[PDB]
């Protein structure tokens, strides 16, 4: 899947620090659990088909 | 292991935007794979032991 991050750092900008403009992020998000359960818990053909 | 790092979010109070102070973090940070490659490939007690 593709959500919704966030990359920011040193803006190298205004006279006082802790300063870090941001800008956002294209990301890719990947699901490792809930892909499982989806794959085998929730639907049941792959398995199925393997037995 | 324990590591260094950072959250940040909204300075609140500019008059342009993209303010972001930052946080500092005391962090669980987790090897998996250095971790594994540390148990089985450097040292090979665990090995032994098994076998």
């Amino acid at each position: 899947k593709e959500k919704d991050a966030y990359f920011y750092k040193e803006s190298k900008g205004f006279l006082k620090k802790d300063l870090y403009t941001r800008y956002d992020y294209k990301a890719p998000y990947i699901s490792s659990d809930d892909a499982f359960l989806a794959m085998f818990y929730n639907s049941d053909v792959m398995s199925k088909e393997f037995k």
